[PDB]
Order: structure tokens, then sequence, then C-alpha cells
């Protein structure tokens, strides 16, 4: 009851999906629905990177270099090297932890553009994820597209698996939760919820229509197991704006039902 309440005051649908990796206890509302991605695909599209230096020594460190055609709205960490260029690590690091635009694009065409990236979270058993489009146009939100979506539960699912399982290697799954660790733009969403001694990595995505936002984290209380979740929002109409405010609740409604 909690969760409809509080999408039927947002105006929109909010999709919730919460795991405890110790218990296996899940909170779960709209969980199967897919959700426009947003930003949020660049947590996946650094994991990509990460697993590709598991088979190229040095990508990471391989700079790239790029001109002014390759900047793109929202590139604040990108354009102050646009005279210079930047390594893949660079790239990565600002694509999560600024939601950096040109970075993003970048690295979609080292991986093979968006089929790509689709092709590596098929590698990892998730067969939800699609991501057809580049920034900025994989934004647009149309209500019943499946383009550029998932659903609460396969986030979850896949994050859980290259955060915490075995679909990184060791010294690049740490390297993911430090990108996801590091994360600036996530202060008003789930990091809202979460107790403040707790770790906390996270990746936001904000698609500017149709009420649609979002956010998923890898949380690791202190005594007891990570908890994985995501937290994804919906409106029917292009101009419904979107709540930080009702992220941070949806999140605190899941943490509270796993007994936060
Ligand atoms: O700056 C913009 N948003 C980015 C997108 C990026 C983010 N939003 N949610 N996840 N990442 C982010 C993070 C913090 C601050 C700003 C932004 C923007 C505003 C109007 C129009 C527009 F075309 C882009």
């Amino acid at each position: 009851e909690p969760f409809a309440k509080l999408e039927q005051d947002f105006g929109g649908s909010i999709g919730v999906y919460a795991m405890d990796t110790g218990s296996g206890a899940t909170v779960s509302y709209r969980a199967e629905e897919r959700f426009p991605l947003c930003s949020s695909f660049k947590g996946f599209l650094a994991a990509a990177v990460l697993a590709r230096s598991q088979q190229q020594a040095g990508l990471l460190d391989t700079p790239i270099r790029y001109g002014k055609n390759a900047l793109v709205p929202w590139s604040p960490i990108s354009e102050k090297y646009l005279t210079t260029g930047m390594t893949v690590a660079e790239l990565s690091a600002a694509a999560v932890q600024y939601s950096d635009n040109a970075a993003a694009n970048l690295l979609l065409k080292e991986l093979g553009g968006p089929a790509g990236l689709t092709a590596f979270m098929r590698s990892i058993g998730d067969t939800t994820f699609r991501l057809d489009r580049w920034e900025l146009e994989l934004n647009s939100a149309i209500p019943g597209d499946a383009r550029d979506t998932s659903s609460p539960r396969a986030v979850t699912e896949s994050l859980q698996k290259l955060t915490l399982g075995s679909a990184l290697a060791a010294p690049q799954r740490q390297q993911f939760v430090d990108w996801l660790k590091g994360n600036t733009t996530g202060n008003h969403r789930i990091r809202a919820a979460v107790p403040a001694d707790w770790a906390v990595g996270d990746k936001t995505g904000t698609c500017g229509v149709y009420g649609t936002a979002n956010d998923y984290a890898v949380v690791w209380p202190t005594g007891r197991a990570p908890i994985v979740l995501a937290v994804y929002t919906r409106a029917p109409n292009k101009d419904d704006k979107h709540s930080e405010a009702v992220i941070a609740a949806a999140a605190r409604l899941a943490l509270e039902g796993l007994g936060v």
C-alpha cells in the first residue's frame, strides 16, 4: 500500500526491486515493468568497458582523443579536456560519476554502439536490458517504447552480478564498486535514505520528460550482508516532472521492507 500511495501522490508509476543478498529477502513493486534507463545505462557501460579490460591490457590507460564534435550537452568533465584528451578509465569515471554524455558516447563507440553494450548484458544473463540509441536521443522516454529500457528487477540482478558476484574479475569488480562509490549525482536519491555510516555506490538517470528518473545502488550495511536495489519512475504526461524526493522515499520504503 505505501508504494501505491507514493506513486499516486507523485502522479505516475514507481518501480522498485531490492534484495538482501544475505537472506534473499526481497522488496518488489512493479519490478517487471520497463522504465527508461536514461543516464543510468552508464553504470553498465563502465562495467562493460571493465570486462573488456580483462582481455586488452592497458585498455583502461589507453588515451582517447576527441574534438569539439564529440562534445554533447552536459559533458562537464570531458569538455575541460577537449584540447587535451582523456583515458578510457577517466572517461568511464566521468560517465559514472558525473553522468558525462560525451564520455558515454565515446565509450559506446569503443564497444560497438548500443547493440554492443546490450550484447555485454546478454553475456551476464540479462535478457531484459536493451540500449538502442546514443546520447542524447536515448532519453526520449516515450510511453510504451521499449527502446533504451530495462526493469527494476533486471537492473538489480545485473548490478548484483557485477558488483558482488563473478561477472567481473575481482580487480575490475572493485574498480566498478569504487566508481559507483564516488558518484556525485545521487545525494538526493537512494543515498538520502541510506544510513550515514553505511557504504554506498549508485548511478542515477534523469530523462528530463515524462516524470522519468531513477537510481540504483549497492549498499554495504555494517554487520549484515549488502543490499542491492533499483528505483525507477515515469509518468504519463510529457510535461510531468520527475521528483528526487519520491526516489528517496521509495528507497526508504524498500529499506524498511528489508528491516532497515
Ligand atoms: O545538466 C543537465 N542534466 C544533467 C544530466 C546528469 C544526470 N541527471 N541524472 N543522472 N545524471 C546530471 C547530473 C547532475 C546535474 C545535471 C545533470 C541538463 C539540464 C537541462 C537540460 C539538459 F539537456 C541537461
